[PDB]
């Protein structure tokens, strides 16, 4: 019901701006940062500088311990901002100071206020280096303890989706779009008009597994678009483990006014077929009138036990 | 000081028997099973049938939920057996009913009595099938929540170490020997006479990280045996992640009376060199007079964040 999306650090702030630009419905936005200049580029109504005394508005120096202390020092302000939320999406890039350190604090605060708490985070590109990778892993570990479900987006896999000539700036931009998709894929089903909506209880079920979660996105146009987009979503490089490993599955199929119930069910069947016979699966559909013939299928698959996929 | 090794199910019971056969010092042995016939093959002084009413001595039917309930029903008996332990090694194969379900209960009991609680478990061979793999992953997940450190031994990697003509029976036997090595590698350093012993506090440090732990074993003979065994241990297929990912490292070098302090330090240097500059590393050495020219180096590396190594 009351849904808040809280963007923590640069990548999270970008995901929040993308949602606002795209007029995503039914949610309140909160932008959090230690970097006051980055925060002043936010489009969010609620802009929350944390660590003012500690960081002086200059960011966390890529130190997760500073992001953490900043969040701890602004605990009261965060609690007030999230008060009464039924669901909170805590969205952040991992590997820096602010996202890595503050997001897990914010997540535990959201849990403590009684919110269904969903983390949506990116693992940094390998090109960012080993220190970024290691810090990110620390953050992902803390986030996993602090949320109900943690959706982890591997940025390296984005480089498998986009053109090989994609510039680095656009690669980051695409990462932040995938973050936005991880949030909107779920929130739209609860908040926005479609052929099939889900209530909080429905979502709440699959979003309360242990392990971690992954997402896949598929886009298609043309007569066989529903089957094609559904297969693309489950075959997505973002979905690093096959969906038959998942304990729960949510499917969102979004399209224009020419998307039919038959297409929704056909896509759902394909996803169900690739899943465990005992999966808990839910699905919905929403209409975006700016789509003509394009449809977008987002699968969120939860309950992957990390130990099963250890290299 | 008071060290207990508790073998839970068939694989754990085998590891316990191997230690007893090899006269491992300084530890008390407890064998646990739901299968009364398997338990009557134990050499352990304390033999603990669990789930007598529930399973009638016939085992858990490969159902982890039955192993769990059996352990829960014998909680009092387990608490009495472990009472006062300073350290408890909970050793089990994962993927069956008894090991998978009972070991995590036993581990949390050991934690609740104030023991430093180390899990040493095997992941089943792939040839055992998908159901075994999935059950095992569930168990590893529960064990990780219930111990201070969880050492995970991938049985498939044993097939990379042994002869390609090794029969299946001997493959299982080798798995259970690696389990024993995971326990004795640590316990011998606290309990058994050597060039260099470690006290509880020393171990306790590296055994209290988060994430999971891995082990590597190296064996060599001849003039350059110490350097060779140390390099073999850190290059071991059992050590599925490179040791520079670890937060803590223990090295045990064991040999006959011809093993020198120089050799111990040389091996320790090689291990330290391959580790993170900021690793917490400890090492010791013990003498086994039945070794002539052979030495054995065991590395236990703790604090691997599982998310970092997700496929
Ligand atoms: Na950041
Ligand atoms: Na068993």
């Amino acid at each position: 019901a009351s849904i808040k999306v809280i963007g923590v650090g640069g990548g999270g702030n970008n995901a929040v701006n993308r949602m606002i630009e795209n007029e995503v419905q039914g949610v309140e936005y909160i932008a959090v940062n230690t970097d006051a200049q980055a925060l002043n580029l936010s489009k969010a109504e609620v802009k929350m500088q944390i660590g003012a005394k500690l960081t002086r508005g200059l960011g966390a120096g890529a130190n997760p311990e500073v992001g953490k202390k900043a969040a701890e020092e602004s605990k009261e302000q965060i609690e007030e901002a999230l008060k009464g939320a039924d669901m909170v999406f805590v969205t952040a890039g991992m590997g820096g100071g602010t996202g890595t350190g503050a997001a897990p604090v914010i997540a535990q605060i959201a849990k403590d206020l009684g919110a269904l708490t969903v983390g949506v985070v990116t693992r940094p590109f390998t090109f960012e280096g080993r220190k970024r990778q290691l810090q990110a892993a620390g953050g992902i570990s803390a986030m996993k303890e602090a949320v109900d479900t943690l959706i982890v987006i591997p940025n390296d896999r984005i480089l498998e989706i986009v053109d090989k000539n994609t510039p680095m700036l656009e690669a980051f931009r695409e990462a932040d779009n995938v973050l936005r998709q991880g949030v909107q894929g779920i929130s739209d089903l609860i908040a926005t008009p479609g052929l099939i909506n889900l209530d909080f209880a429905d979502v709440k079920t699959i979003m309360s597994n242990k392990g971690s979660a992954l997402m896949g996105i598929g886009i298609a146009t043309g007569e066989n678009r529903a089957a094609e987009a559904a297969k693309k979503a489950i075959s997505s490089p973002l979905l690093e483990a096959a969906i038959d490993g998942a304990q729960g599955v949510l499917m969102n199929i979004t399209g224009g006014t020419n998307l039919s119930l038959y297409e929704v069910q056909e896509a759902a069947d394909i996803v169900a077929s690739a899943s465990d016979q005992d999966v808990n699966m839910i699905f919905g559909s929403v209409i975006n009138e700016n789509l003509k013939d394009e449809i977008v299928v987002t699968v969120i698959a939860t309950g992957f036990l990390e130990n099963l996929y250890f290299q």
